[PDB]
């Protein structure tokens, strides 16, 4: 499983990698499979690669 | 001399690194100072490395 969203961080500090963000796409904490069947996210990785939401 | 947002994209295809943002900083475009100085973002990069809006 994946950590919770005040943790979250990309593995390396200042670098998000494609596995930062596919580790967490099906996960719903994350975001959501939309109408058509597509994967869409609640937030998005900061320039520090701190985890942020969108609202 | 950053590219426009519709063609700006992450130097190294599949990551982003600080340096991505570091080059933005100060280009209104991308963000803006706040009357302390403060810089705050308009979007992000997103897994592809393109830049996206907080719509």
């Amino acid at each position: 499983q994946n950590k919770d969203p005040d943790e979250l961080r990309s593995k390396v500090p200042g670098e998000v990698t494609a596995s930062d963000w596919e580790a967490l796409v099906g996960d719903t904490r994350y975001g959501y499979f939309d109408e058509t069947g597509d994967w869409s996210w609640k937030g998005y990785f900061d320039e520090q690669g701190k985890w942020v939401w969108n609202e």
